[PDB]
């Protein structure tokens, strides 16, 4: 029952809904961490140097490991970033990647008061 812990509740279900069927045309990508041992990845951590995906995001959620709800903004666009940094910018998950941060930016801009 605090400004802060309801925020981090409306985080919880940004999140789920980043997970939910509707979306998941152009967020599989970023279910789970990228998979360095695939080809073509092999450089994926000389360019990144901290990966992030929506599973950690929800397992840092529930570990409680984010202060606030910038905390956690911040990891949802560190993921983003990591995919316009790596990826060529033609690359299809380049345009997977920005539908999903227009379904994350609406919701994170409309949290409440
Ligand atoms: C998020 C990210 O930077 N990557 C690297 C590129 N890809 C590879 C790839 C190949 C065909 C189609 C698509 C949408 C993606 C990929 C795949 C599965 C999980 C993660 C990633």
């Amino acid at each position: 029952s605090s400004k802060v812990s309801e925020q981090l509740k409306c985080c919880s279900g940004i999140l789920k809904e980043m997970f939910a069927k509707k979306h998941a045309a152009y967020a599989w990508p970023f279910y789970k961490p990228v998979d360095v041992e695939a080809l073509g990845l092999h450089d994926y951590c000389d360019i990144i140097k901290h990966p992030m995906d929506m599973s950690t995001i929800k397992s840092k959620l529930e570990a409680r490991e984010y202060r606030d709800a910038q905390e956690f903004g911040a990891d949802v666009r560190l993921m983003f970033s990591n995919c316009y940094k790596y990826n060529p910018p033609d690359h299809e998950v380049v345009a997977m990647a920005r539908k999903l941060q227009d379904v994350f930016e609406m919701r994170f801009a409309k949290m409440p008061d």
